[PDB]
């Protein structure tokens, strides 16, 4: 009654901080000025407390990378362990092919506002 | 309905007769892995078209920052045509008013359920 409580207490995923028209047009200036890159959102899965936060959520991935050469670049940017669990689920669940490019998985797995969403955790649900 | 169907004359089969719409759809996936920043393109004439002639090629991979109106002097190149000569290069039938923009752009917005990009060139804009 005295103090009025602002926004939401939950942490807002990148999607659920933007309007999809935003999404929708931060795409369009990608595919406008990057058009060999991949626009892919980066983010670890809620409950997850043995993997840290990634520095950055916004990412632009060259069309050639496959799934597993990223695996490994997101490993080494959070400076895990070799012994360490990771998973990193497209549309919840991890990708079989790991050696096609990022480029073509895109087109199977992107979401309707042209980001490409994935998480990471140590289990693989 | 009692209204006569006037068949056209068959030629010469285009890329979707040629090929199943599985065959296409493992094509693109080749294409697309081995040609991750290229579009897959196919080209060809209208099939009422009188005045300009046909190309011998047919599929083009394009590069994704290449866009529409550098596309058009490509073909118009090929073709040979004078430069008084009109010429439209259709996509789903229409004229595509973004001539400045990555063909990777037209791609997510124009490409045919199998994959790929279809374009077919006439000298009027149907």
């Amino acid at each position: 009654e005295e103090w009025v409580e602002l926004g939401s207490p939950s942490e807002k995923t990148f999607k659920q901080r933007r309007t999809f028209e935003q999404r929708v047009e931060d795409v369009r200036l990608i595919r406008e000025q990057h058009p060999t890159k991949i626009p892919v959102i980066i983010e670890r899965y809620k409950g997850e407390k043995q993997l840290p936060v990634l520095d950055k959520t916004k990412f632009l991935v060259p069309d050639h990378v496959n799934m597993s050469e990223l695996i490994k670049i997101i490993r080494r940017r959070l400076q895990l362990n070799a012994n360490q669990a990771f998973f990193l689920l497209v549309n919840g669940h991890s990708m079989v092919s790991v050696s096609t490019p990022i480029s073509e998985v895109y087109e199977s797995e992107k979401d309707e506002d042209g980001f490409l969403y994935m998480v990471y955790a140590s289990q693989e649900t």
